[PDB]
């Protein structure tokens, strides 16, 4: 849901870029043309991405990280920062000052604006506001009907009259009821038609005229993806105070394409449509979209690491009790070490476990399995084919009767 | 590679476990669901599939968890142990005790054993011993110089002789010339056919009962995932002295299938292929493989999750030079708290802080954007929206004036 | 969009069989495995798969084909038969015969219920039956201007209250008063229930007092398997009940959920296929199963043709590059290994020999007939182990069809 | 196996041109934008992409289809012929006519250099050449044993000398040596590099020494749009230089290598395909770009019709359920639907509006026509929006062709 796999893979070159080996610029080459695979896949416009991959590269390439900074952090930096700009740079609200706010709600059929105009009211009547809906929509009169369904638990206020066909007269007649009724907030859905022709720009042009609302909103449907450039674009040059709700992010392959679309129009995204019920509804705020998106400051999935390592405690347990009764091996060891230099952030230390890892690797697996058996001819093997000393080798060994000694002899009540 | 999907499917039923809200008789029916497509899919056979997740349901309803193990804990753990044994449930290592100790290996054509002989000889070497490998493979005698094309840069010798017709008299004179040699370990590469026919069989037998080696390796593609069951089980009963490599496991959807097809035959699986080079072969041992497949005691990937969040520091810390001027907000706000209690294991407490959140999502956007806004009436609204008192909301206003004066006055010189 | 993907994995199966060298008995045990894969990957239940599996495998082991028929089209036609009684077997329509025929509907929340009751309604109103729905759901109100909201535009008939608080007494009166207006079938919606517990079939009480034609549960196909407990408990509290599955549009598991149903029993009579008010078919097993394995496919094959025709530019492209002398062996290649097809001239010996010699000639010689030597022409019928003659005679083959090409003219459609 | 998805995402969007209701303009934009996505997709550089897809978007919106042909049937020929020219364009074979021709095979380690050293000289061989190769690789010794191993069992001779150190000696000595022994064409494997760095094209060395006929640069396709700085430095470095891309088989990348390579001008000689001997093939773009898209597939219509012949048994089942009597309106539909495309008995018209009736008749009705009343009719004509005499004529070519079938006997085939 939402963008969805496009999150995943705009991740991904983050994550490489993090484990990446080193800075080149063949790092920052497949970084690119792993975006732009990501984006043009969602249906991003291909000379928009172009033009903010090129943008990318070129930062990238080019400039140098504040003191302090690796080239690394600050690669992440610049793709989390273009990315940002690339869908409208930072939250523009729906303020609510005058007295009833006018929202005016326009839209072609199958846009999900009806549906869009409940989850508007919602959002706002949750947020201690009076609310009430005008619906207008002599296009489709079953849209009160269904106005009422979403609405009615909420006690939110539907005006309607599926038996009138003015439709200008009916979002007139609607705004002075309901703001006798004493309304914080009107949300005005208006007649939606099969595109988002020049009739139907004109009739919002006529209607706003009429109820001269505080804002109109047109939503998208975002599973168009880049085709919504064009309907955003002659909408934001039919008014001055024009905004997008953009729906149907949830799971679609193209709400990026959607989303970037309206975005290179200059004309705000407020919310976006996240699913079919009341409440699948979010503001839109670029940085923290984009953040959600690339999967950053992920705590939350670092605390469920952590847990779900938590869960496996039975079976580290029953590991445990194995070396109680001397069953540890040179292979248990190989790991408790392994594991140990990989906790930062008996304790051999860096230099030496390097070595008793080069040792093992020259061991068999009877040998790993039982170390009882690793006479001194087979020492002398394990050493000659580690390239190390037989001293090493009894070392290792050492260290590995060392500790299974210990477990052997354990109070058999404890928790590791 | 290697399983791969097989892999990732199987650990994320257990991750749903470890996350699951409760452990009732319905997650248990879908986790069994959820390994039974995942086999399934991996092509494993589904009288053997119906079998285990019978066994893992049966377990994990009617068993009590031991002291101080949660059921879900106890369930990772059945789920754990029941697919180690299905896969063999421990490692049976190749004993090298005799002296020329002889592994004569059999497979049909393309099942990957010439690549294997390599492999097997190099794994051997590098761990300090000294191969001869003798190729008597009359079925395609381009084995000998593919055999001296994978072995000549490690000095292994391999002893054969494309111009040679007689099988068993090709085996035994390879067998004295590398013995007399001085070798620790001696390799036979024997004839292929087209399948696994008796023919096949037969001639194993006879060239076993001349060389009287210490082990028979018979070399099963595992992309032929299920099928391995009778190829492993015919020969199984053709030597007392029989054990298997699985090849081709890398990336192939069906290895899971052929694996737990072998093992389903008592024969013993004592290595594995990995991939077309030299060093692509792993010793099997049951328990730490069926522990890398379901992704357990990942303390990697928990390092690469941390070493990654920091890589994001350059964003955070243009973050903070934001609250430094001020530009500090209830969003940002919001965040911090929101993180300081997804952190165990200025500090409000969770109880207040989940109050202050109730708060907050009672807030609109261009509040928690700009607090500054937030005049009296509006408190009423957001307090009433809330559910909760005026003089909490006030509260919350207040740690926020309190934490944004931190920020704003804040020495430029430091870093969080 | 239905039951999508496994269609397409059952329908290759078939086309592996009839594109099959031979019938031998590891094509039946591929066949076996291909189709378990396919039925646990759209979560048919695992033990279903093996019955059904098995009993397919048997069936083909050991039957021989009627006179007149191969081994490879009886396994076709018992694959099919298999399937279409694994579904259900056989189409159980809905009867009315009765004047008001009535039809209780029952559902779980988001078990797609509301949205069926209008799509069924629209069914038979379209088909000139009077047709009255009574809303007794009380447990999420919203349902009543719902079925307003579908409904309206057909002038059918809904009865309700939003404020009525009392299921039975909503139900009985809104019978009662719909069949008053003279309606030949009565919908009734009950209320949901968070699930289907004793607490949901407890529609005993309703179907008492209105006593039904009819009880159709509605069940959400995505659910899959887990169908089988909910039709199964449904089916054993009414001697009058049938399902309706849902949602099954883009679903991964509505495959599980139809024989997951089935193999209780009870009638499949309808199911969902979408949101809009027409997004629902009558089910029919055999139809439905013929179609999932894209059996009989006269559509396909036109289209087939249709596309191949569109491509009549190229072709003439290629030809106007012919009555200019630019003709290759490649392309002399082509029209002949087109022409073993063009039934349902030379030969398909002489053919089957031309092939082996071109394939001794290079691709500057396939290009190039021209620069085909004496010597040439010894390496070439020595690399295809043929008479120099016989390279002479595909050359004469060649120049005939050329010259000829070359002395059309641009009248050649 | 090769370029697999690829070809299939752009033989969809020639197949939705073909299946276009209209052709407006939307449908040129959909068919580009389909193309960048299928592109975008292989690795193609999406610059490369862009100058493609708008120049097939000119051409096709500022085009006026010659005499004769559709819109439809133009766009289809401008898309295959923009891509054709997008790989290369036209075929560009080795020449043999020198005696020893000698080729000078270089690449970097596992680009698939030996392999293919290998499959060419198998390629040459069996078509009736005398082939040697001279093993110049002193950078991986085992080459010369891999090519022993692979081409022992062809007789091709193999000089080299793992024991050699000097790469321009061995190589001087051995064309020498081969070219005794009176070999037509010589294939010479170099010594790899662990990259393509100005100590691998200082083969310029070689080169000089041998004085090749040709120059081959062996890509791994697996690359992708990394070929073209690979392919260009290797072509501005030599005048006799051609190439070979590799491990094109199951390839996600292998497209944007191809069209990498091409828009840097050096002949495409032949592709690798798989890791056997064979699995080699000359390139020829026309025909490749056919392929790939799925053109001229008389192939596929023929396996269709294999396919639906198998399907006898069960349709034979059918007819012997009619003649027992048993064949409602739904088979009825069905035969009629059929016959209106058997084509390439009753019309157009009357089949169009019996559709309209039957789509007014309920599932019972359409199952079992013996039920169908008086009122029924009235229901049904009424629900059509027909005359009941309409419906009484669908009736009885009904009635017709059901007693038609139940007398029919057994020798129905
Ligand atoms: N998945 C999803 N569906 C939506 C969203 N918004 C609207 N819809 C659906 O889109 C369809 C049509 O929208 P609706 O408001 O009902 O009608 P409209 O006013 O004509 O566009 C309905 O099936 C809605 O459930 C969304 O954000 N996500
Ligand atoms: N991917 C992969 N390929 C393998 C493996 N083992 C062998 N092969 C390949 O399988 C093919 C045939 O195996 P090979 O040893 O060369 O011949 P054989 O003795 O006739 O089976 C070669 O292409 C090998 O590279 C493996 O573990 N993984
Ligand atoms: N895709 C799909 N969605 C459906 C189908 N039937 C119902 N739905 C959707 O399921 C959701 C819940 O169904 P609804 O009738 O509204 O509510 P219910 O009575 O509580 O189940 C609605 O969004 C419907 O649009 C179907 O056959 N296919
Ligand atoms: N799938 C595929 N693999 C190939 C192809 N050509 C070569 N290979 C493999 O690429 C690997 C390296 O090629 P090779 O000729 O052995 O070594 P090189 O000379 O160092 O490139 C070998 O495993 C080959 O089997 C091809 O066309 N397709």
């Amino acid at each position: 849901m939402v963008l969805d796999n496009l999150g995943k893979a705009l991740a991904n070159t983050l994550k490489k870029i993090a484990r990446a080996s080193s800075v080149d610029e063949a790092l920052i080459k497949e970084l690119v043309r792993d975006i732009q695979r990501a984006l043009i896949q969602a249906d991003v416009n291909v000379r928009l991405v172009l033009q903010l991959t090129r943008e990318i590269q070129r930062r990238a390439l080019e400039e140098k990280p504040p003191a302090g900074i690796s080239k690394k952090e600050h690669i992440i930096k610049i793709v989390y920062e273009e990315l940002t700009k690339f869908l409208g740079t930072e939250a523009k609200p729906i303020e609510i000052k005058e007295k009833p706010t006018i929202l005016l709600m326009v839209g072609i059929q199958g846009s999900g604006k009806t549906t869009t105009v409940a989850k508007l009211a919602r959002y706002f009547q949750k947020r201690g506001y009076k609310v009430g809906v005008v619906c207008s929509d002599t296009w489709r009169p079953g849209a009160y009907h269904q106005l009422r369904q979403l609405l009615d638990r909420y006690h939110i206020e539907v005006f309607g009259n599926p038996q009138e066909k003015d439709a200008i007269k009916l979002a007139k007649e609607g705004v002075d009821y309901f703001k006798s009724k004493g309304v914080d907030i009107i949300i005005v859905d208006t007649a939606g038609r099969h595109k988002e022709d020049k009739a139907l720009i004109e009739e919002m042009k006529q209607i706003s005229n009429v109820i001269h609302p505080h804002e109109v909103i047109l939503v998208i449907d975002g599973t168009i993806g880049q085709q919504a450039y064009n309907q955003a674009l002659a909408f934001k040059e039919a008014t001055p105070i024009g905004s997008i709700i953009v729906t149907k992010l949830d799971g679609s392959a193209k709400g990026g394409g959607a989303l970037s679309a309206v975005a290179a129009t200059g004309a705000p995204i407020k919310f976006i449509g996240t699913g079919e019920k009341i409440d699948d509804i979010e503001p839109f705020d670029p940085p923290r979209f984009v953040s959600r998106l690339l999967g950053l400051g992920d705590i939350q999935g670092l605390l469920e690491k952590f847990k779900e390592l938590e869960k496996e405690v039975e079976i580290k347990e029953e590991d445990i009790e194995r070396f109680l009764r001397g069953k540890f091996t040179l292979k248990d060891m190989y790991a408790q070490l392994e594991a140990m230099r990989k906790m930062g952030p008996i304790s051999i230390g860096e230099e030496r476990l390097k070595k008793f890892k080069v040792i093992m690797d020259s061991m068999t697996e009877e040998e790993l399995l039982n170390p009882e058996i690793i006479n001194y001819s087979r020492i002398k093997r394990i050493a000659r084919g580690s390239g190390t000393s037989t001293k090493d080798v009894k070392e290792l060994l050492d260290q590995y009767r060392q500790m299974k000694k210990l477990f052997k002899s354990m109070n058999k009540r404890q928790l590791s």
